[PDB]
């Protein structure tokens, strides 16, 4: 199970490289939802972002090969929670759960 942090303030990266056909995801600032992204973050539509929420929020890694790991930069203690990375394939998704703790 994957956990993430330790100090507030530098940034941190939340990991998700994916299998399968490259496709598009969904960050979710939450635990994964069972159809979806219920308070989705980032979305990309193929290899790219289509929306962000926060300008904190970026996609740094190789999208074209799988790497949609998100950095949230300048974090704070409320950055705190989980956070759910799934990715959506046809008629499929894989979801990862990653937890992130700041002090």
């Amino acid at each position: 199970s994957v956990k993430v942090g330790g100090e507030a303030g530098p940034s941190v990266t939340l990991p998700c490289h994916y299998s399968g056909a490259v496709t598009s995801m969904c960050w979710n600032r939450g635990s994964c939802s069972l159809f979806t992204c219920q308070n989705g973050i980032v979305w990309t539509n193929g290899t790219h972002v289509t929306y962000r929420k926060d300008t904190r929020y970026k996609l740094l890694g190789d999208l074209s090969r799988r790497d949609v790991s998100l950095t949230i930069e300048n974090t704070a203690v409320s950055d705190s929670g989980v956070y759910c990375c799934r990715v959506e394939h046809r008629g499929w998704f894989n979801d990862m759960k990653i937890t992130v703790s700041l002090e």
